[PDB]
């Protein structure tokens, strides 16, 4: 089997992208944010406390037939922007552009916290990570591609996403129309559940390569790229009045400045993301301070190939026996 879906821009920043889910008998169509670096499937739901939900399209597990309750399970899950959600667990039926998988567990919220609430476009999460990360308690819940995987015609997936307009998740087929030149391939570690791998190295504009080893993670959750200061410091230092700001939270620019380009290494390949995708406009309405797209990691404790990066590329997440990723230029 395979599936395919499109997977939209909740607004002009491309601050996250939601894709269509159906969930249950008769479905019922929820718009979710699939994240490669989490690994709950969770919902808003009849179940959320009524003050906590501002616009969400709900799920309705009593009006599924297919829903069963998975008694005694809850979920918690809280994220590195300091967001959080918990809840109870169904099993339903879920589709995702034409994929079924039975039996999924379907995570309800009971409370969601305050930015989950304030973004009425992000109806729950499909996380994408390993299950070994997943939430649910006491026995934990695999996630929709784990499920999947074995009826796949193969056992991937693609991220393909657009800068400023749609772009696709493709399940179980590698789309050779959707890229340009040939896919690299890296090797990933599992060990802290993430879709972990090792760039090369990096360039600023038409500047020179620098080969270094970056560990980090291919998180379409994740909107920004975040990178050693070292890198980050490199790369701002060729905008004019750039600046690190304590008081916004990270790295401004003048609003009237044209960004470098910032290439990463993919082994002996190379991706590069235009300067356009590096500006998320005015850090206020109206402001001439605009929000910069690379940003330190120095806080996190991983470096984190945000969609900033990922947009820049169409991107293999092979679930083989042992997973490696792939990076393609397009």
């Amino acid at each position: 089997s395979t599936g395919s879906a499109t997977t939209t821009p909740i607004d002009s920043l491309d601050d996250a992208y939601i894709t269509p889910v159906q969930i249950g008998t008769p479905a019922q169509t929820l718009n979710l944010d699939f994240d490669t670096g989490s690994s709950d499937l969770w919902v808003f739901s009849s179940e959320t406390t009524a003050s906590e939900v501002d616009g969400q399209t709900i799920y309705t597990p009593s009006k599924s037939t297919t829903a069963k309750l998975l008694s005694g399970a809850t979920w918690s899950i809280s994220y590195g922007d300091g967001s959080s959600s918990s809840g109870d667990v169904y099993t339903d039926t879920v589709s995702v552009g034409g994929l079924t998988v039975t039996g999924q567990a379907v995570e309800s919220a009971k409370k969601v916290s305050s930015s989950f609430t304030e973004d009425s476009t992000i109806d729950g999460l499909l996380g994408l990570a390993f299950s070994t990360l997943n939430t649910v308690s006491p026995t934990q819940q695999k996630t929709f591609f784990d499920n999947a995987k074995a009826s796949l015609d193969s056992p991937v997936f693609t991220a393909d996403l657009g800068y400023h307009a749609p772009g696709t998740y493709n399940f179980g087929f590698i789309d050779t129309t959707a890229y340009t030149g040939s896919i690299t391939y890296t090797a990933v570690s599992t060990k802290q559940g993430f879709w972990e791998w090792t760039s090369t190295g990096y360039a600023v504009g038409s500047g020179t390569f620098k080969s270094t080893s970056i560990d980090g993670i291919a998180d379409t959750g994740t909107t920004l790229l975040y990178l050693p200061a070292t890198v980050v410091s490199a790369y701002w230092a060729q905008v004019s009045g750039a600046k690190s700001s304590s008081s916004v939270g990270g790295y401004v620019f003048p609003c009237s400045a044209t960004l470098p380009s910032f290439t990463f290494g993919v082994g002996s390949a190379r991706i590069v993301i235009p300067g356009d995708y590096i500006d998320f406009g005015p850090i206020s309405t109206g402001s001439s301070s605009c929000f910069g797209g690379i940003q330190s990691s120095a806080g996190i404790g991983i470096n984190i190939f945000g969609d900033v990066a990922l947009k820049a590329a169409f991107v293999v997440f092979n679930g083989a026996t042992t997973p490696t990723l792939g990076f393609a230029s397009k």
